[PDB]
């Protein structure tokens, strides 16, 4: 594990001197943004599973992946994760989650911005099962503040998101309305397929989180036209929620 | 997977021209017309026998038999039959099971009307790479029961419906387990169905879907009996569809 | 399986005649010192085993005490952790005495209290049952209404008196978040863990009486090194003092 961390390691610094502080976890507008964009492919990184972006938002260093893994696909938690060991290594401190997520909570509306608060994982897999590096990170993470408490604070002093707790499923089917009401009664604001796996990896190796959701569709139980607005709707807050939170950090 | 399908498919065919509308999921048999029998043990890449016949000269297919994931099972090759069965040509699966009733209303032997599934099994036949001349990556769960064929079946028996949880077993709940499901509104809990189920929406096939109340849940306080009125509940879901 | 057990409980006997029956299983103190005569095997020795079993006796009864268990938050498969608890069984075993560590969803908990585990909840949606089944082992399908004896519980309590809770069993091996532990709390859990729920679950299969102990390490999340040492010196004692009269009482 860390003879692969360190092998696609070196693989990166021969094509990028880009000492990353924040990795971007993407699913157009803001990757054309990146200033002096190094791109590589993952077919091309030793042991990934798409494409990283490295370069500068707001004059910060970032690496951006652009295209992330699902578990539904059929990957092993331990292969979703690796790509943040791999960025932790290279130096990052903060990784910005995004997801698309389905809106269990009413007043949530499809095409926004969700500051997540806190993580429910229902996919009952874990990165971290087997044997464990201490040099990697600890046996048992805390994850009793998963969001950076500051990060997100100066991030919502700008933007005034509203915020909610995400709930992590298998997937790839959706959930019934009978499901849904299960994850509103257990407190869930919003329902995705990712993030968790990613999420349990970065606190393990110790770096600060945050996390955004984008409102796709109202949850089960709750137009092309419509999916055209909310989708442009959502690409242009999503940039800025991006920038803010890497211009704060 | 397109091809284990197309491999089984033609086997079947080989034994039998029918072009049955309904896959049924056992666990009736006895009055289907014309019954043809193919077993499990026979047919490729089936992980029991099926029967091809006429209930109410309509056409239909039966698993006498069915899969579970408490055996060992990838589910996968659990949902297989239901993808080999829409390839044979049905357009509603009918799936049966035995449950534990969570609601103290129902009583063991009676028949309940699944309106909508959970899935507390946290396993999923569509997990990987997905073949969308198949079905599509992230299928539509909202509506599972077809409106319109458990309409019909309602106005006919006026069955008691409720809401059915999967669960992996094979050991029974306990109370603790039981009063954790009926706080998240499951009214029957069995160890089938949920993943032929996502593998028919999968696939576009129309699903109803009935319980035999074999005892009450871990807490509270059969299916041979209860054959007569399974009967009538499926040969009923066969003549309305 | 059948072969796999065999094979372990010749390599036993071959060490130890003691006919012990209870099974008691600890995470790795004063109580493990306190057994007579005891035989030590490695778990590295034992054929088919996934830390040391220590036989002998406790206030006169003979013992089978595991002195390590396993996780399956470890990487291992279900039916590995449940093994020694078959083997248990075959050794001549009637009873097993889990203990565990726990994050006390409950705030009238605190930590270092023993409380006695009345029932569980399996949430880590793994059952070391799944697969074919040896009827001589036990039934396809275990009834789990009455996991706890309750006359052993019973004894017990009339004794020591310790506080009751509902133990929910999780994979980890991270903690869990305020959120999880608030859907736990909603759904009637008063400790959390990583172990207890698959020996269990082998347990009633193979046909033991069962009691379970919860070690309160903490608060769970949502709910000083010098209080780490103050309540891990209560636990140990406490503890022993449990076994002890759960051992004593069978
Ligand atoms: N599980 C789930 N994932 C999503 N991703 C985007 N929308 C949804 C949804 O409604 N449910
Ligand atoms: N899980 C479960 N399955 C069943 N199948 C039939 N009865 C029961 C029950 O009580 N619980
Ligand atoms: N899952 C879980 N296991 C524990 N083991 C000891 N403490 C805890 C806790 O807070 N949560
Ligand atoms: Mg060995």
């Amino acid at each position: 594990m860390m003879k692969k961390i360190e092998e696609a390691r070196t693989f990166i610094s021969e094509r990028t001197n880009l000492s990353p502080d924040i990795l971007i976890i993407l699913g157009g507008p803001f990757i054309e943004k990146v200033e002096d964009p190094v791109i590589i492919d993952y077919k091309d990184i030793p042991h990934f599973p798409g494409k990283l972006v490295f370069g500068r938002i707001s004059d910060k260093p970032v690496m951006i992946m652009a295209g992330r893994f699902h578990l539904y696909e059929g990957h092993d938690p331990a292969t979703v994760a690796f790509p943040v060991y791999l960025a932790k290594y290279v130096g990052v401190k903060g990784v910005v989650v995004t997801n698309a997520a389905g809106a269990i909570n009413p007043e949530f509306k499809p095409g926004e911005i969700i500051l997540v608060r806190d993580i429910i994982n229902f996919m009952f897999r874990n990165p971290l099962r087997g044997p464990n590096d201490e040099k990697i990170g600890p046996r048992f993470p805390d994850m009793s503040s998963v969001v950076d408490p500051e990060w997100a604070r100066k991030i919502q002093e700008r933007l005034s998101l509203k915020e909610g707790v995400y709930i992590g499923v298998l997937g790839p089917s959706y959930e019934t309305p009978a499901e849904i009401r299960v994850f509103e009664k257990l407190g869930a604001d919003l329902v995705g397929m990712s993030t968790v796996p990613e999420v349990i990896a970065a606190k393990h190796c110790g770096l600060k989180v945050v996390v955004f959701s984008c409102v796709t569709n109202m949850a089960a139980g709750i137009s092309h036209e419509e999916v055209v607005r909310t989708t442009k709707m959502a690409q242009g807050k999503i940039e800025k929620a991006l920038t803010t939170a890497v211009e704060v950090f």
